[PDB]
């Protein structure tokens, strides 16, 4: 038959005549051959947006992969811009392949983000990564400020992304934007001297959820965090100072024989250069500070999504910590019931009825059941959290494993 | 008997059968002096032979005290100007009755400081907490010492025993004694609890490095420099209510709080909460300048002269929480180290004046040193041991 293949960047759509005995590598000549041009298809793939699938296996027939006549395939570069959204709520532009599967696009990106174990972050649906600064008026607040309603926080968890399969494959489009957060809250080895951006990223989202309501905290926890953020800024502001702002004489902070080894002059000067170095570590353990008592919020580290149980008499909310999952009540918020992590031995998904299945300790089962997406999500999300107490290089294959 | 007042000078000759007991004695004195006046702190003493006669119930006989035996009648509280490791004098009033290591803890406790056991006295409210640098290098210049290793092994002898009182160690009173901390093993450093317990120790480090008590690098010297530059800023930035940056503090806070509050009142909480927040900051501060001073290569040692198995001339050993060295005299430098957590036993020949360690594994070590040494030594060694046991 005909094969009719569209060369995105070249704007180009080509037919081509096809007898389906002919492999994915052949019919990558055949659509070279035919266009006449000069240029380098390095990053150029296959892709069938019909049935969402890219084609990488180049040996492969097209009858092993059942492309049948008139089929309208792409061919398209792997490596296209994406519009990131940091946990600082600025926006990066990246460029990211399409096709490796998320997981593997996001440890790619934190390590060129200089942010390690990427595990714990992922992409959801709607020098700059270093610096935290406070807004300039409280009107952007009030402007960025959301619904915040516990069942519009169930909605939005429905767009965490795939981490086993591509963005191309999840409705994502060059240029598009995505949020990049920390999925869960279960931070392995916080370390300073190695952290500084994971760490302000962390404060960060840390920073914007009390900002905006996403997680509550009392009036008197409102204003130490705000102190906080005060003293925080104060700090930053150290960092780049390099000329004498106290009283203080910096020849009376040394020993007397550095005052003979150098000039009044040169020894200020060395302090101040130190001074930064002491004034940045004081900031990273400030965010720090900030990290450790959001992290012992009440309503901390809680991912909410809607669910219906054997008993229900309306829709309600199923949460997932790192340490346990909750049957929530939707209108409050309170906690109907309580199973430990610790206790579980196996948990299933029947995709047909749309309903996961957990089975704990003392044969007591849970069950509940979802929308179909957020069935896959809540399935990533229980599997992706035992992946990660199992940490003590990461084996991505047990990943994969236990959330696919 | 022969009994002199020292309060308001002058003795009083007592007849006595010797069969009296010390409380009678008392009351006897007081008696034929004729004055009002609260006796309260006041106790016998003579010099004789070294001893307080706290003992009321016990009578002259075994006492030992013969007749026309000059005892002191003299108060127990005497003044004492202690210079706390921040190199500032206080005058405080002891019992000097009571054992050393009793009045540090009474010392401790009035200054609220935790841990008397990690302090000591040594020869030569609100002042406690607050640390500020020295105007002028020039005071710095004059307070510079020699501060060789034999000088410093020569003022470890002033190490007072423990065991024993103020005036059976050659402590008279308005004279001063030096509080430091003894021990180099800090157990339960709480910013919750330990400001002043922590303000101190970190002026100690401070004031050891700047009068090079304490050798470092110039990149360490620096670093510490920097470090009291920044403890310096924290400590203002504690003392001040008002806004000092270009913030406004409502970009702080969640919007619901601005239909709540004022402008002034969300800046006046939002003050308060730093300056507590400035306060933890300043002690985690100094933590870390404590944290780079015990890292230190030459930290936590106390240097005795010591005369070792196959030794040439004086050497020195090193006292040290997890260890013990064995040093050059002039330099410095370990000649070989033996461990407390191997350590199986240690004893003491005050004959020879000589201090035997047995170590796991068939290893042993032995030294002397001076009667004085010997006697500071043994205390250290055990300390550390007891300092261990903390649960």
């Amino acid at each position: 038959w005909e094969l009719s293949v569209h060369v995105t960047d070249l704007n180009r759509d080509v037919t081509l005549r096809v007898t389906g005995e002919v492999h994915i590598g052949g019919v990558m000549l055949k659509l070279v051959e035919k266009l006449d041009v000069k240029k380098d298809w390095s990053d150029h793939a296959l892709w069938w947006e019909k049935k969402r699938t890219w084609l990488l296996k180049t040996h492969w027939t097209l009858d092993k992969c059942g492309i049948q006549a008139d089929a309208k395939l792409q061919f398209t570069p792997q490596h296209k811009l994406l519009r990131l959204q940091l946990p600082n709520m600025k926006y990066v532009k990246v460029k990211v392949n399409f096709s490796d599967r998320v997981f593997k696009a996001v440890s790619d990106i934190c390590k060129t983000f200089n942010i390690r174990h990427p595990e714990e972050l992922s992409l959801l649906k709607k020098g700059i990564l270093a610096v935290s600064q406070p807004v300039t008026s409280p009107e952007i607040l009030a402007k960025m400020f959301k619904p915040q309603a516990l069942l519009d926080k169930a909605k939005t968890n429905q767009g965490w992304l795939d981490s086993s399969r591509s963005l191309m494959e999840q409705d994502v489009k060059e240029n598009e934007a995505l949020l990049l957060r920390f999925k869960y809250y279960s931070f392995f080895d916080l370390n300073p001297k190695y952290d500084a951006i994971r760490i302000n990223q962390l404060y960060e989202q840390a920073k914007w959820a009390l900002l905006l309501e996403e997680i509550e905290c009392t009036e008197e926890e409102m204003m130490m965090f705000a102190a906080l953020q005060y003293h925080i800024n104060k700090l930053s502001i150290m960092t780049s100072e390099n000329h004498l702002t106290t009283d203080v004489n910096p020849e009376c902070l040394v020993s007397p024989r550095y005052l003979k080894k150098y000039k009044s002059k040169q020894i200020t000067a060395r302090i101040l250069e130190a001074h930064q170095n002491v004034a940045q570590m004081s900031l990273i353990e400030a965010k720090m500070r900030f990290i450790q008592a959001w992290q012992s919020l009440p309503e901390f580290g809680i991912t909410h999504f809607i669910a219906r149980f054997q008993g229900g008499k309306r829709e309600e909310l199923i949460g997932i910590a790192y340490n346990r999952l909750i049957r929530m009540d939707a209108s409050t918020g309170d906690a109907i019931k309580t199973w430990r992590f610790s206790n579980m031995k196996q948990w299933n998904v029947n995709w047909e009825i749309k309903m996961v299945t957990v089975e704990f300790a003392d044969e007591v089962r849970l069950s509940f059941i979802c929308t179909e997406v957020d069935c896959k999500v809540v399935h990533e999300f229980i599997g992706g959290y035992i992946f990660l107490s199992t940490r003590a290089s990461l084996d991505e294959e047990m990943f994969y494993k236990l959330t696919s």
